[PDB]
């Protein structure tokens, strides 16, 4: 019996290779995948990353999913991938597909414990554009681990959260904890922000964090890290309705 996440990498995961490199391409693996067995499926889409790469997509941008349910992750950074679709001229058992190769920003359904991808929803183009929350959170929420594994979590972070396109970001903090417990922050402890605004809310409890904090021989475009781990209180600044985190003041 396949479990969907194990239907979703035979039907769109391609590790195993960077891009689609030949026309041909679409052809061998919509077949290999048993993807023309009852009928040559229409369309299909291939991901030409790594399957960690693929599954941390699940604790990215945060979207609607085209069937109406809110369990769909947009990609913060593009993904090499290909889309196969079927030829007019196809005809099964011999399905026969144009293979397209595209780098876009992935869409995909994530579902389970662990929380992995079940269904590929959509391709984006570039670019796009950030709500002060959605922001928040590509920038400060790690719900995808439990800590960092090594000291090189922080480049590898930095990095992929786009901390480090335009100039390294000195000082970034990541919160290894659910969505809901972040957010139940807001309507934790009152505090002032280091601004002096008084919208600002301390974690009644540690969490567990990770701080990334330049190297002082970093340089752009070459941003060295060095990453600590600790549990601490977070402490947040809050806004609109609903009332969800906008900034990271600090940690205490
Ligand atoms: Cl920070």
């Amino acid at each position: 019996k396949e479990t969907a996440a194990a239907k979703f990498e035979r039907q769109h995961m391609d590790s195993s290779t960077s891009a689609a490199s030949s026309s041909n391409y679409c052809n061998q693996m919509m077949k290999s995948r048993n993807l023309t067995k009852d009928r040559c499926k229409p369309v299909n889409t291939f991901v030409h990353e790594s399957l960690a790469d693929v599954q941390a997509v699940c604790s990215q941008k945060n979207v609607a999913c085209k069937n109406g349910q809110t369990n769909c992750y947009q990609s913060y950074s593009t993904m090499s991938i290909t889309d196969c679709r079927e030829t007019g001229s196809s005809k099964y058992p011999n399905c026969a597909y144009k293979t397209t190769q595209a780098n876009k920003h992935i869409i995909v359904a994530c579902e389970g414990n662990p929380y992995v991808p079940v269904h590929f929803d959509a391709s984006v183009g570039p670019p796009g554009k950030e709500t002060a929350a959605a922001k928040f959170e590509r920038q400060h929420m790690d719900s995808s681990t439990s800590a960092a594994s090594s000291s090189n979590y922080c480049n590898q972070m930095m990095k992929s959260r786009n901390l480090t396109k335009d100039r390294c970001k000195p000082v970034n903090t990541f919160v290894h904890e659910s969505l809901a417990d972040v957010q139940a922050v807001c309507s934790q402890k009152n505090v002032a922000c280091k601004n002096g605004q008084t919208n600002c809310y301390q974690s009644y409890s540690t969490m567990s964090i990770t701080d990334c904090r330049e190297t002082g021989s970093s340089k752009y475009p070459n941003c060295a890290y060095k990453t600590t781990q600790a549990n601490k209180h977070i402490i947040v600044a809050c806004e609109g309705n609903p009332y969800v985190p906008v900034h990271f003041d600090a940690s205490v």
